[PDB]
């Protein structure tokens, strides 16, 4: 009864239903998400008010399925799932040192080496007939980049290594999804989460032994995760952030690459423009320097437009503590507010011809979306990995565009699925040819 007065109803995802309801019932709508009543707020005035203030914190109840799944601690109180401002701020300021401009410049060698490994694997299959799952290959690439860049470890998923780890990630993602929506599935999810935390324990002990033996350890994300727990009572906070960064640092990047390859397979004119830009900026060069990234201006526009239609992370929640009038609607206190870049990106009120893929929306002369577009969120709880992700994805896409042509296999769909994140429904099965052919 406390929400009954709020407007709302008497390869698709629940986000599409929410879009239909936002269009029909307006900027403040009652919905059920993760088994809880919430209110989706889709005005840019509400996005600005609630996301750009430290007054409004995340609603912990809407992060329970990241904290713990089926009684197994997962992300716990790591950087994503910690909803107490002062406990979040302490870890954020320490882990931020690993995402400095200087830190990220030093990662270009890892980005380039894993992107080059992926394109050599794909060029050997580029016979115009062998079907290749681009969603699988891009996920292996993202995992190998993350493991190396963040932890100094070689997963070698591009070589077919670490299949139990790959299985553990997939079952954990299925567990998050099932928790927010029997005996075998419980056992498999629970053992997968323990496996991932045990990977953390093993790799933290490997790093600690290296430091005690006096070996060279390059400062990385893991250095700062350890620094954040200096003098803590135990290792549970460290393993929360290990698992947080192990998962968050590859899954959305993979999803974003797969969506971009999927959408570009039906945009031959935009591909011909991207191929021309990479030819002009990097030419024959095997290696992209940091200064080359800023020169790939049309690619950066294409990747922004991909995130507008296909955001892997569709949004965020804030807790409304006190009854508040939002856009002419009385919203009771202690209510989770849902913000969706997926919903707002598909509203004609905010984007003209919203289903058209048009990179010129992000062109230099174009008016910037004002609080209608937030694939990395906004304000103090925005993605810490945003610049890491934009660099690694531009490196991978630039090297694909330099070397290969992709055709989506007929019958492959453009629809979405929601696990923990949004990603293509289908494997993005393509045939490949070398450029020139
Ligand atoms: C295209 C890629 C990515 C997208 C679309 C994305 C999106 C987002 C979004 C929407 C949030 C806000 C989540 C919330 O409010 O609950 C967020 C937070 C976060 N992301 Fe990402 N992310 C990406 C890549 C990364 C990468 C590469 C890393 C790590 C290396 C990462 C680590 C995190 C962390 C730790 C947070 C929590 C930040 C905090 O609250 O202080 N993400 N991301
Ligand atoms: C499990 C998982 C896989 N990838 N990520 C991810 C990657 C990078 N940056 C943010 C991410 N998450 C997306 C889920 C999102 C969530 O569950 N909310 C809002 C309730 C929180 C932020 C989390």
């Amino acid at each position: 009864s406390r929400y009954e007065h709020i407007p709302g109803p008497p390869g698709r995802v629940l986000q599409d239903v929410f879009l239909d309801w936002a269009k029909k019932y307006g900027p403040v709508v009652r919905v059920n998400v993760f088994h809880k009543t919430s209110v989706i707020v889709t005005s840019p005035e509400s996005v600005k008010k609630f996301l750009m203030s430290t007054k409004y914190n995340k609603d912990s109840k809407m992060y329970r399925a990241l904290q713990t799944v089926f009684g197994e601690r997962l992300f716990g109180q790591g950087l994503v799932s910690e909803c107490n401002y002062e406990r979040w701020h302490k870890q954020r300021r320490v882990i931020d040192l690993a995402f400095s401009r200087s830190s990220l410049v030093s990662l270009m060698e890892t980005f380039n080496e894993k992107a080059e490994q992926l394109v050599e694997i794909l060029e050997a299959k580029a016979d115009g007939q062998t079907p290749v799952s681009m969603q699988d290959m891009l996920t292996y690439t993202a995992m190998d980049i993350l493991a190396k860049a963040a932890f100094g470890m070689e997963t070698s998923m591009l070589l077919g290594a670490q299949k139990p780890l790959s299985q553990a990630v997939k079952l954990m993602l299925e567990g998050i999804t099932a928790s927010r929506n029997k005996r075998k599935q419980l056992r498999e999810v629970r053992e997968s989460i323990r496996f991932l935390r045990q990977v953390g324990r093993d790799w933290v002990q490997r790093r600690r032994e290296a430091l005690k033996r006096g070996e060279e350890v390059p400062a990385d994300i893991l250095t700062q995760i350890l620094k954040a727990e200096e003098g803590a009572q135990d290792d549970e906070g460290l393993l929360d952030n290990f698992v947080t960064f192990f998962i968050a640092g590859h899954e959305t990047s993979a999803n974003h690459l797969a969506f971009t390859v999927m959408e570009l397979s039906r945009q031959p004119e935009i591909v011909a423009r991207l191929q021309a830009e990479v030819d002009e900026v990097i030419g024959s060069k095997r290696y992209l320097d940091f200064e080359d990234l800023g020169r790939l201006q049309y690619l950066s526009q294409v990747l922004k437009e991909s995130l507008r239609l296909y955001p892997p992370a569709w949004g965020t929640f804030r807790l409304l503590e006190e009854e508040t009038l939002i856009d002419g609607v009385r919203v009771p206190g202690n209510t989770p507010l849902l913000f969706s870049t997926y919903v707002m990106g598909r509203m004609d009120t905010y984007f003209e011809d919203p289903l058209t893929f048009n990179p010129d929306r992000f062109g230099p002369g174009a008016p910037k979306p004002r609080f209608t577009y937030f694939p990395f969120s906004l304000g103090h709880r925005s993605c810490i990995g945003q610049q890491f992700a934009q660099m690694e994805v531009k490196v991978v896409m630039a090297k694909l565009l330099q070397r290969l042509e992709f055709r989506l296999v007929p019958g492959q769909r453009f629809g979405l699925q929601e696990q923990a994140t949004l990603k293509p429904l289908d494997p993005v099965l393509c045939t490949l040819r070398p450029r020139g052919w």
